[PDB]
């Protein structure tokens, strides 16, 4: 029912919050790991796609090693964002399945994304490379243009279940207000009808901004705030995100 | 269209917030006054039902002075809470009315709270009485066990404009998340197709708290907050509500 990444445990208590980590070169990387000391968030995302050097194995690795030396008390998170899923930059299957395997393989990395749409058979190899290494995966799936329909957003989160997500999480676009309930009611009825382990949901945009303060009575148990400048539309800064949290779990 | 009471202009901008004040005698409504007085919030409602004696015209008008006397800056909402709507007393529909008519009359109160469902002869001529004496109405109905189906909610704001109310208001008690996803889909529905002036709507409870602060993004206009330490489940204190209801407006 709950997801245990070094202490932090996931699906209890107030939502947790995540924050996402983008440079462009390996002294970027480390400049930002050094200003994201100063926030306070639970799990640390670093958005691989914004890494120029991605297909050069040992910089990505030079990399997330430089990461955990700076912030060293934080579960990381190794997330390359394809393009088609609204992502800085675009990899064959192959590359973006070895990339992710390497980062298992660093012993660096607390948690991998995998995005539910790369291919099933690839997904479940990946899950199981993943677990054997005692890493976590965060499924993912993205709808930059519309809100699909409540039981469409279910049956793509109970498929990540089904897949080996340790946390299966879906973010979709809202075109009016109405669509923003319905991811609402989409979150609520996954924790009713399949989950079996923590799930996040968001729709995007300032229009959806409640989904990602209200999750805890709906049952998304993360949420992503903003450091400096947000790494998805609609994420606001990360003490305002905590400070609303905090309100709203106490309430 | 939006109203305004004393400079405040409900229906633009981040939620109004309204705290409510009880007391059983003058000296309680005194107390209170000078505890509420240095709090930050846009309105002050006094819950005339839990004051003793009612039927005694002469001392709710002394007790009203005395809270205007104390709070000079702030409107003052008179709502009188039947028992039949959760209230602490009953009066007799023409007892109710004439209450009403009284606070419309002393020039001491800025609005004055009517139950719809109070009857729809004594509502509109008593919302006409009240516009004569520039004295707005806020139209109200509570069910504090159950959420009726979202086609009724509307119905119901709908009834409470046609009869010429200024702000519709509406709380519901939930069961379940669902309902309280209800009541955030009526309050969509009205505020895009029907109203055209400010509604409040309210889920009660924990579980209905994102309802006191989405108020800008589904639209409810005002929210009900605590000055006191002690509050109840879903009730922020008033110091809260404004900082997530400001955070949500500089989103
Ligand atoms: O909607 C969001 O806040 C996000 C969703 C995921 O794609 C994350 O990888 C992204 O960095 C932020
Ligand atoms: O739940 C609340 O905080 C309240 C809501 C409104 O009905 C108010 O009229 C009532 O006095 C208190
Ligand atoms: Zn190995
Ligand atoms: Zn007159
Ligand atoms: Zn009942």
């Amino acid at each position: 029912k709950t997801v245990t990444v070094r202490d932090l445990v996931v699906g209890e208590g107030a939502p947790k919050i995540i924050v996402s980590l983008m440079g462009k070169t390996i002294t970027d990387v480390k400049s930002e790991a050094l200003a994201y000391r100063e926030a306070d968030f639970d799990i640390l995302e670093w958005r691989v796609d914004h890494f120029a050097n991605v297909t050069t194995a040992e910089s990505v690795l030079e990399a997330a090693g430089a990461i955990r030396e700076i912030i060293t008390d934080k579960p990381l998170l190794f997330t390359f964002r394809s393009a088609k899923e609204g992502g800085e930059q675009a990899l064959t299957t192959g590359q973006y399945i070895d990339l992710n395997r390497a980062a298992v393989d660093s012993g660096l990395v607390d948690m991998i994304d995998l995005e539910l749409f790369t291919g099933d058979d690839e997904v479940k190899a990946t899950v199981g490379y993943a677990h054997q290494h005692n890493v976590a995966v965060i499924m993912s799936n993205h709808d930059f243009h519309k809100t699909p329909a409540a039981e469409e957003i279910v049956q793509r989160l109970r498929k990540m279940q089904e897949l080996g997500a340790d946390i299966p999480k879906i973010a979709v676009m809202p075109q009016t207000k109405a669509d923003v309930l319905t991811l609402l009611t989409a979150t609520v009825e996954m924790q009713e009808r399949y989950a079996d382990r923590p799930i996040i949901t968001m729709s995007m945009s300032k229009t959806g901004v409640i989904s990602r303060l209200a999750g805890e009575v709906f049952g998304s148990a993360a949420t992503f705030g903003a450091v400096k400048k947000a790494s998805a539309p609609g994420q606001i800064s990360v003490a305002d995100l905590r400070t609303v949290l905090t309100i709203l779990h106490q309430a």
